[PDB]
């Protein structure tokens, strides 16, 4: 066909998310190639809220019974569930940002590479032995097991809090307070971008936590984290990111990402660029990738949401050998994909903030976990 | 009208639920006295929520009235939507919710509650916890909020992934050098007797399992290593009507009627006899204002059902397990919980246990 049309499925707070679906939309219609376009691109999105499973599940039978030939979209804990679901039966291929699944699940192409290697590599580096880690319910409790199955190996004094449900401010004040009991120095926090800052507002208040300190943060939107206060403290902070600004095809990207209409593109010039919007972008340069190597094959691609009728299984299964085939260098370094759709052989960026001074700490990959240069 | 349907669902290893939801059917269309009654059975899959909403919107285009079934908890955030947008009650013998939401009535009381007072009567501060990804995160909660306010240090262990039956005994022996005998068990059958499989330790621990299947649990092995067990049951022995009920389900024909003479009377099953008094009352209640009662599964259009939730939530009947009274959620009131002590001392009823009252032990 001369024109592949994909399904969109955003939620609230996905705005600058949807902003940088447009673009990436944009940029692969204009051309201009003989070789690099031989289809065009379409889409249908429909926003959303998570939270009520029925609004969820009719988003994704309306998309369906338009006969998209991918979706992409996001999810929370709840709409997790569902939503692997009904692609691992209706056989459509899920192109998502959100965080990895902790079951091999199928029909799932997860965007955002897994931190659980990243983590316990650095932990090994540092040598951290006596520390607390603060989790919320939403990134998963992959990397809640994932300390306690090798942290008993080495021996090392972990403490646990659910946060997610913690919806007063107060609270958060004696919690840190119970630690200082402990003696505790080292923090590892693993929240949502939106939460861990306003932990970091207590640290402010309460006070003297700026020195001697260290607070590891679990989260890839290392950028949209306020860190100003507790930098001229004393604190030595390690955070993570996907995304290198020295980067070419970024810096090449962001001269044109800045220059984007406000009525057309949302939180395109006032808000910086989040991470989640970064792959966004390049779950295009994949879906892209996979459709050109489709035709390149010549394979002639192939509804209601009903149990009981049988869905067809010639169909869907095509598409998924060849979308977790590709080897993209885009923004966020290397994009593969394995069995499962999980990430793998991605440099995650490493960055060291310390009073004293600011800089990229190293690279980790697999294979050489942690290089600190 | 002369008759009413109601839409029935059941997941996997419910078998004795099936045949008590059909006996309790049977008992009633032999009268003796007001309209009939009919059920279709759907067998979906629990983890799958795929099948489930194929098996609620074939409920639904037959348009039963109210709908009886169970959920996993990768199936119950389906039917919790499904039944508030598209106005169908919902009646269940499995888990309390944990948010509070509209048109589901549920049958199994609050385990919640019986906790937060059991453990002061025996004074205890320090102890294990191990909990369930099945019945929701509110018991767990109800620790957490309250290991606060009476300054209690405990250790709350994730269990609910533990596939392989190894690393039970790994967590065990970190337990003693924490020196603590106590424990606080918060999870399914097929995993509370595991544990209790995998009892050195037997003299001088008490057990606590927060579980109102407390017969259908395999104690008697750790029983003579004389481990004290605190256990929980909504079914009354003592009750004349629990009686009448096993007198003629166990004599049953077991072609028709499976798990009839082939295993006791779980709670489960229990719960299932009375989810079927809750409807026939509530009907009737409907029958004495002569309430009129009244297709797709899309909310394009969208989707009367409003009728059922308001009556079905008021009723007060005797069953098996005793009181049956409803809060504006669909949880249970005016209830009465029996609380359990297995001792090496002896075997006995300690006492009962009611929201208002408290705990009373004679």
């Amino acid at each position: 066909p001369n024109t592949i049309s994909i399904g969109g499925l955003f939620m609230r707070n996905t705005v600058q998310e949807h902003s940088a679906f447009r673009f990436a939309v944009q940029l692969y219609n204009t051309n201009q190639n003989t070789t690099e376009k031989p289809f065009h691109l379409n889409y249908h999105v429909d926003h959303l809220d998570s939270s009520n499973s029925f609004s969820v599940t009719n988003a994704f039978c309306s998309q369906f019974s338009r006969g998209v030939y991918a979706i992409f979209g996001f999810y929370d804990q709840m709409s997790m569930n569902t939503l692997t679901s009904f692609c691992g039966a209706l056989h459509t291929s899920f192109v998502t940002p959100s965080f990895p699944t902790d079951a091999d699940v199928q029909f799932v192409i997860q965007m955002r590479p897994a931190l659980k290697g990243a983590i316990l590599s650095l932990l090994s580096y540092y040598k951290w032995e006596k520390f607390v880690y603060l989790y919320d319910t939403e990134r998963g409790f992959s990397v809640l097991q994932a300390i306690m199955e090798a942290a008993v190996q080495n021996n090392w004094q972990v403490t646990a809090r659910s946060v997610g449900n913690i919806k007063d401010v107060q609270e958060f004040r004696r919690i840190i307070e119970e630690m200082d009991r402990r003696q505790e120095k080292r923090y590892l926090i693993d929240c949502e971008v939106e939460r861990i800052n306003t932990i970091l507002e207590q640290v402010v208040i309460l006070g003297k936590h700026s020195r001697g300190y260290h607070y590891m943060l679990a989260n890839l939107g290392f950028t949209d984290i306020l860190l100003e206060r507790v930098m001229h403290g004393g604190a030595n902070i390690t955070g993570f990111q996907i995304v290198n600004n020295e980067n070419p095809m970024v810096q090449q990207f962001i001269q044109r990402w800045v220059r984007l209409d406000e009525r057309e593109f949302p939180e395109a010039k006032n808000a910086p660029l989040k991470y989640t919007s970064a792959l966004t972008h390049d779950a295009i340069l994949v879906i892209a990738e996979a459709f050109r190597y489709l035709r390149r094959q010549r394979v002639d691609v192939s509804g209601d949401c009903l149990a009981n009728p049988a869905v067809p299984w010639s169909q869907g299964i095509d598409i998924e050998r060849a979308l977790k085939m590709v080897q993209v260098q885009g923004m966020t370094g290397n994009i593969q994909f394995d069995t499962y759709g999980r990430r793998t052989n991605y440099t995650i960026d490493v960055y060291e903030m310390k009073v004293s001074g600011s800089r990229k700490a190293g690279y980790w990959n697999e294979y050489e976990r942690f290089v600190p240069f």
